[PDB]
């Protein structure tokens, strides 16, 4: 065959057509082996060395695997050789648009260098796909393989980001509706991406992943629902579901969210905006970029990965000393010291907006205790990180379609309460993590004073060692006693 | 060169202390051989073909291991080579109370045979270890290895069983009360029996376990709570505590409450029930006993093993006609046939003594439909489970006591508001299986009207497939529409 | 009737046909369920408690999933649903003649207690297979799917034991050559047998094998080979396949050949003769058959399984007193004590008939050292274990066909020099345990005397202890110094 | 506990003593984060994304655990706190002087680049780790936790290069010898370096590790051999201990020789030796040096790096155009073409002073073959791979003390011919790869018939593919047929 194989120590043997080696086998898409799935949690986590190269092998892997099972089990959908490779590349490229150590670059770097865009790594995703085609003459390799360029490249693109923009999808057709729900699942977020991320970053942390994505894919069909086809669920799986995304929230809490691993994304954020004024990267027609404009620019982004961590540790130059310093406080673990971790107890989540007052909240807190030290707002970072099951307030499962063994294709919904009373009633809620960049003794005894008495004025959750680190603030709060 | 060493798939090579060895290579021990885990789980899940006896050695394995991580991290408990034996002895023992299919024998058999008796195999493995110890002179051996058996035989059954009867246990006192928590946690539940079994199902019957023991044995202090010596965990180890509970609870779900396997432990029980009356085993004296009245005498419990249903399967005397036959209809897979699964609405709590009346209750229904069969009492199996956290209505992690790294001596609480909204707001309920004698279609289509019609007029959930296999029913019930 | 599905900790989900359902729903399938793999490996390593029926399962898996893969990738071989079907039955069924406690059975019991008869457990398996299927009127169900129960059971017999008698096979023509290389290969011993058993047994004992079988079917497809059609491996797999034999020879070693297994096995395989006289077992008619000759009956061997050693240790009978002791001192941990392993020099082989003769000569050794105890012929148990790679003195790999990624079309041959010059020189020898029925110090120190100088005398190789058990003895052999 | 935890994927949770933190928050141990372990393994292997911090932390761990173990069932030796953190300290620091790629740039580069030095990455450790030492204030933290520098200095370094010259060393006494056994073992290669490595390397390669190092470091105890106290392994270890050596040629077989991942080397290393001159990394008083002299300097070295590669490939200078070029060729995976693989026959040995030549002679040989392209010497690379148990033609076991059950303190040697005849006869071979950097067919058909022809003249062996890729030169050969 013309077929390769890759051996991945998640997924086995990985058969790969020719059109998908000859996409893998380019510049933009080999730059992901130079991006950390898990960036700084790689500095809490050392088995976590993995790149965004191999997940991306995997997720077009799954994608392939779910299109096929359907495929075989009800040849009456039609699905062709064409849909199946469309899947597939869609899976492929849908972590095209990563930049440095991953959801550091858009969700820390990026909103603060460049506040007035609006960019996430899935429309990255869409512009590297784009071009990639371009620079690679992939359009007449799609065309040899029987896809249809026009109408292929645009059903790619939707599948990563959704429409482009009654059906409003042009790539494919009602009947094919569930083919978009494989890669990225707009309507209820259970889809190949976190089958693979769940099973690879389990097995690289050391830690435990209870979804069985075999089995799921072993029990899926397509049902009819409401003039689409969509893929259901079998019933009893339900639990399997509400678990599923108990395990997600479960990783988020102990490693993407780690608490050490978040401080320092937070630090190599702050050295890359101390580095954004003097790294130039090369772009179209020999113009330079910055670390924050190459997003412009997709062949400027093509040679922005974490090697940027390294030219700025490796620098010579005065004007990036500021951010090599940052980046040698990291290496000799002199980090920002975690103050504590509270809970709003509203139903209005903190909005980003606000995120930067936060700060200066904490520093306006009037704790009383005795203080010899007095922080500043510059001297407090305060990280809100939203928790939920992929829908804010909404329960996905909600939004997942089930099939009785007795009508294999007849759509039903299941209610929470037809599961288990012992599920959340709550599907979203915010963590706030607050340190101190003095790290001093002193420092973080009054860090934590004024922590814990800003908590008690906005009726926030009583830190878990409330009462050891603000033995004089907690009892003022009833609410807590 | 004075130990053994096993080698176990979960733990990997156990060392076990010679005073171990004499206790295991007994016939009151290697009993634990011939009686399988998960019951009747094995007729369902092929991988759990294990035994009690494997997972005894994994408790005591287990147990060793967090007594010496305590003495190690704290000399000054004054944790001695007796203290450590005693609790191996106590986790090596647990099981020993164990009948034919583990939970089928206490939890299904011996309340329908000997509805007057309280009997758990806690109790049964305290008068196991009794028997063990006299019919091989152990007390000798236990002198010989620095223990004192009469305190020390005391503090192994109290270890199992709780207080034989302010402080309640004369085994160890209060300075010690941290070891009462390692085998068998009365307070919440905590121990190293589930550690063991959640690692050692997980395996065998091929789905994941979330929990990491090891870490949470390598976090493990003793603290002092009202006048005791306890085990605290670090605090930030109760994400992963509310973790266990969840694990365990999708067990119970997905394995151990298999609505097949257990019908399959109802129709074993069915059969020894018919049995009861013919089947001899030989005790005390070449005194006969039956399988109900093994309990009593330990020589005759010691050959009260899986065995049982084979002894059955095999027989040929006319008496055993009955008790054959639906093992029998267990290996053609002629199964009681499973209508549906119900859930209790409001608070409805069957604390048991209605099970009797409940099969008459279904057959009582009139659902509106025309059906060819009429089925009654006998055509019905109804089976209640409780589904919770280990303590009924009560949060386990309540009765935790935790610590902190700025006060590791200093016991606090964590109260469910401190760690996430997305926990679960109640720790209990009940689920309701509905089962049928007739199997063919028609009397299963019967029974699913029945069944249907029972689950509205009680005010019980719609079951998940009623709208398919009830479509003229569950139009009547407004509260489903 | 649909597909089932199953969970095994090995494979995942394998989904069972209905007609595959039909034949594992009978009394002649769920035996497996009482049969150990391992048999008396489990009194060894206690993760052992897997069962033939398990395995069972797996074979018929992969069978299915070979024969699939060279269908997909070879449209042109013309593999039939029927083909598919009759290699998962015989994959299925090829373990259906296993006897209790597995190779004991054949390998160790019917050789001594019938000498004259000859009989395989792969014969068993073609008897039970025709009883299965004429009890339970399969072959309706098979000609509803399909298939032509005349030319299809005799194809799925031929794969079990080969021709049952230019083409020697009259369930397929030579055309389907290659089908018949799936379930027992008996050209090469590469066959999904080992490759479930290797994996399985593996997960269970708790020790790691390096036999990627996916790999290998992934690369596996069907070449011309001197006018049949057969499997042919990548020319890139042959360092593979020598260490799939290494690992087989490794798990010989390690676990189905270790010593106290095999001293447990040799106890058991002594009861079942003590017991053969007194004990009856009910087959066709009624009429009795005894423990050696139910294997004459199959509704009497339907009933012989590991069952008949809880009868035995269970049993009051004066007559089986005898029989029950044997099996009370393996619950003591009573066993007979190794003394020591040792080789025949040179191509020197002992021979089946010479075994009886080898107790005495241990006992007729004059050690020339001042023993206070003398040892007799009754007290030494003399154990010989021909370990190869599958075909006696014969290379396996010399028997495999490969094909070149430059000419897939191209059979061709690999030598070993073509591959290594690390690899065996020899491919078959002969193992010598000895051991003890006295068990005080002053026997086992004469037993070691013994040994030794038997070893000296008969050329032998030294014992890897030696110089330390026999320090007297071991100087008198200058081939030793 | 002042002491942190890492949790690992292979080890689970790694206590750390401060001593070893302080050691490991430095930029020279932080530096092994950007060293991947497999070099150019991880573009043949994506799961191979590992690098040598988390395999060095893995080092240190055992290193401890076999330490202390000896410790707690050998008293009597007088292990110390001290021994412990000087064997931890070796064991975490014995990579510290790997170059980018690992084994790449002392096995290719280095010599390449600077024939004249004799370098390798063991003598890096010993200068990066004085280096790490004295740029970081450890020796006053070692003698605050009772470390007396002076020795225990020069005990950590000859642990990892030897003797820096019969007792040889200096920083421990004979009665301490087995304590040198354990980082890295020159006198039979067994040590906690290469356990890590097999068990993380097939963890991230997909591939299985039959070595459990747990079982071997239970089982070990130390023994008098001519006034030393050694190592000595049960002696029932020596299969095992052949099977490790096994395990290790497989993994050099299938992964760390692989002919991609060398080629993919071999064009690294011609990349950075284009790159040499241009690159300029600063050293002590801001001295410029190149890749191939920052060997010299640790302070330059500290800052060598994998980054180097992407230094390369992200340039836009017209100085490293040639070096990119190259790196360019990798990403399209337009890589030199495998032509085929031979070896020297029985004790026949290619040398390091032949290397150079090897390409001229394969463009010497004189084909009988229409030829339309004629290559040259340039046109040709020449792998030359040494295949062995880690003592060239010596077996490794011939080195390694035993001892029996009987007597605990008498060290025993054990002969190949005391174990079995299915070992290797022969310790070590060496392959052939060749290589053509034409990659057009016609110049690929001409290169094998060079190959061939070479083979055919030197009495190689036959490459496997020979009949295919050269029909017209291998019936020169009768010996080949
Ligand atoms: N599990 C496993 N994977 C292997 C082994 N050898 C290589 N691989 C992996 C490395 C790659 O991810 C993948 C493909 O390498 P292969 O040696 O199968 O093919 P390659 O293209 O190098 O050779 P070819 O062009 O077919 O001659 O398989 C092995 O023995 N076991
Ligand atoms: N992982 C592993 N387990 C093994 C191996 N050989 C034996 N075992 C298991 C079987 C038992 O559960 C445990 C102890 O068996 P051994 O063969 O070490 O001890 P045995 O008592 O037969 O020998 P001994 O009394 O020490 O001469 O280890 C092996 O090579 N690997
Ligand atoms: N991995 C895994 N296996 C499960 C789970 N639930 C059941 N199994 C196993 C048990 C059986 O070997 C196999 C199929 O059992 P199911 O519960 O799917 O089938 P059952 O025949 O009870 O249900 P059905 O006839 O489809 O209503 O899967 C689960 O949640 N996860
Ligand atoms: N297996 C496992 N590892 C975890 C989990 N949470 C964190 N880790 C890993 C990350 C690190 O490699 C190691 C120690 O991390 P911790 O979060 O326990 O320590 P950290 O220094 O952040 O907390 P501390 O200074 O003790 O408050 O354990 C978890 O829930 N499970």
């Amino acid at each position: 065959d013309t077929m390769k194989v890759i051996n991945d120590p998640i997924h086995g043997h990985i058969e790969l057509h020719p059109l998908l080696v000859r996409i893998i086998d380019t510049p933009q898409f080999q730059r992901l082996r130079y991006i950390k799935q898990l960036g700084g949690g790689y500095y809490v986590f050392p088995g976590a060395s993995h790149n965004r190269f191999e997940h991306s092998l995997g997720v077009g892997y799954l994608a392939g695997c779910l299109v096929h099972a359907l495929g075989e089990k009800q040849p009456e959908l039609q699905i062709s050789e064409r849909d199946v490779l469309c899947v597939q590349i869609a899976g492929l490229c849908r972590n095209l648009g990563h930049g440095p150590f991953s959801h550091m670059f858009d969700g820390r770097f990026i909103p603060l260098a460049r506040p007035e865009v609006k960019w996430t790594h899935e429309q990255g995703s869409v512009m590297m796909f784009e071009h990639l085609i371009n620079s690679n003459g992939i359009k007449p390799v799609m065309e040899q393989y029987g896809l249809i360029p026009e109408e292929d490249i645009c059903f790619i693109k939707e599948q990563i980001v959704g429409p482009l923009e009654l059906w409003p999808y042009k790539g494919r057709p009602e009947n094919k509706s569930f083919l978009y729900e494989i890669v990225s699942n707009k309507r209820n977020g259970i889809d190949v991406d976190k089958w693979d991320y769940f099973a690879r970053d389990c097995h690289h942390l050391g830690i435990q992943n209870n979804f069985d994505y075999k089995r799921f894919i072993k029990f899926a069909r397509v049902c009819e629902v409401d003039n689409e086809l969509r893929i259901c669920a079998r019933d009893k799986e339900v639990g399997n579901l509400y678990d599923m995304f108990h395990t997600c929230n479960s990783l988020h809490r102990r490693a993407y969210q780690h608490k050490v691993g978040n401080i320092i994304d937070t630090m190599i954020t702050d050295a890359f905006l101390k580095a954004d004024d003097y790294i130039e990267i090369t772009g179209a027609g020999g113009k330079k970029y910055r670390i924050s404009t190459a997003i412009d620019d997709m062949e400027a982004y093509t040679k922005l990965t974490d090697n940027i961590f390294l030219e700025i540790l490796y620098s010579t130059d005065p004007k990036l000393k500021d951010a090599r310093e940052i980046l040698k406080q990291i290496e000799y673990r002199n980090l920002f010291k975690y103050v504590g971790e509270t809970q709003p107890t509203g139903q209005i989540k903190i909005k980003r907006e606000d995120y930067e007052s936060l700060p200066k909240e904490v520093a306006s807190a009037k704790p009383k205790v005795l203080l010899d030290v007095k922080l500043k707002a510059e001297d407090f970072i305060v990280d809100v990180i939203n928790m939920d099951y992929g829908m804010q307030e909404k329960n996905p499962i909600d939004h997942v379609s089930f099939y009785c063994k007795t009508a294999p294709n007849r759509a039903i919904r299941i209610t929470k309460n037809q599961v288990s009373q012992l599920l959340p009633e709550k599907f979203a809620e915010q963590l706030i993590r607050v340190y101190c960049k003095k790290v001093d003794r002193k420092s973080l005894y009054a860090a934590r004073q004024y922590f814990v008495q800003w908590c008690a004025d906005r009726n926030f959750t009583k830190p878990q060692d409330g009462d050891v680190i603000a033995p004089l603030i907690t009892p003022q709060k009833k609410e807590w006693n």
